């Protein structure tokens, strides 16, 4: 009942779809891409969207992206804000190749979902927090 | 209170626990694992789960996973689909080693939480955005 | 609106809202050699609103600008990480020789309601069909 408007780069793009057993929706390479080991490439995904107001999208690799295509996503998880909704606001997957690789036009290389943006907040500067330190970075150990 | 049903691989798995100061729950290597520099391995986590209706899980490394074990998680954040709830649907951590490393059975290498899935959405194709 | 309390490491930290992710900055100059790791201190400590965690990822431009990836992918700031010396960091692995400058925006965060109290019930048998995983749906 919530609507996402999607505009494809052109008629040759493979239209994306929801599968029953996929909680996120797979996105696809807009063209063939060859990447060399230890080299980078913004893979075009060939979609621009208008998300429901107050929502954002998150894009991450699929668990099989590394096995299939030998790339990692350099920004970890991509955030697409509701405002990135213009007629030429296409989506890109930033890929770093850990081995030589070829991605084919139409290949499902990552996945996305939408969720509400964070609530309105204000940052209030203080001089002192007055809380006990938790610690971090492996303070609880490993065993 | 919601229930997560957890089935372990075997009785040698260290049962997982929520700690007071951990908003996400730590998952553990199901066996000893060796990974050489610049190689990949799916680290078994030894758990299969049924999440409450309408929920997915997300998995990320601990901030100390890299320092302690020299690995990154190749899919950045794993998404455990709600349907991944069968008796053979055991969870895994996709590790790429940036140096030679050893992980031991029971070591806490990543963490998880649950979240409501994206609702049903309608994908409406348009020729132009407004 | 919800309040976040923020304490800066010192007076030299660059000071930082309608729902967008919030940019965080390096607290000092950082030099990282190719194929080496460095915590980048972010010079901030915070007390988030009751019941909230924070999530930290790189900015879209971080790789282009600095040649680093975030080793834990998305950092989770636990609500209890609110002490006077609980300063946030960005765990960075350099894929090239790089210099990060004090005050440079390098990652971004938002808050989110933490997972509520859940009961973990061990069972002997799930009784559902297997979905399969790790690329069970293929690529085409
Ligand atoms: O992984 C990403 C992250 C962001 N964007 C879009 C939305 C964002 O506003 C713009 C600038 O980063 O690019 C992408 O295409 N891919
Ligand atoms: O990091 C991950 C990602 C996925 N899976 C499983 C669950 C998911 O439903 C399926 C395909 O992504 O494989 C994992 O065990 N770990
Ligand atoms: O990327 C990260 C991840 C974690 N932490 C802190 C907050 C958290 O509660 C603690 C343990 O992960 O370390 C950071 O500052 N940055
Ligand atoms: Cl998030
Ligand atoms: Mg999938
Ligand atoms: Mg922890």
């Amino acid at each position: 009942t919530m609507q996402i408007k999607i505009k494809y780069l052109d008629e040759t793009q493979t239209r994306i779809s929801k599968i029953e057993q996929g909680d996120w929706i797979d996105l696809r390479a807009a063209e063939d891409v060859t990447i060399k080991k230890d080299e980078f490439k913004l893979v075009p995904l060939g979609v621009a969207m208008e998300l429901p107001e107050g929502y954002e999208a998150h894009v991450v690799p699929r668990s099989s992206t590394y096995k299939n295509f030998g790339v990692i996503q350099t920004n970890s998880m991509g955030v697409i804000d509701e405002s990135y909704k213009g007629d030429n606001d296409f989506w890109f997957f930033p890929a770093y190749a850990l081995r030589d690789t070829e991605i084919k036009k139409g290949d499902r290389i990552c996945q996305f979902r939408i969720m509400k943006k964070m609530p309105a907040v204000e940052l209030v500067e203080v001089e002192h927090l007055g809380n006990e330190d938790r610690g971090g970075l492996g303070s609880t150990g490993t065993k």
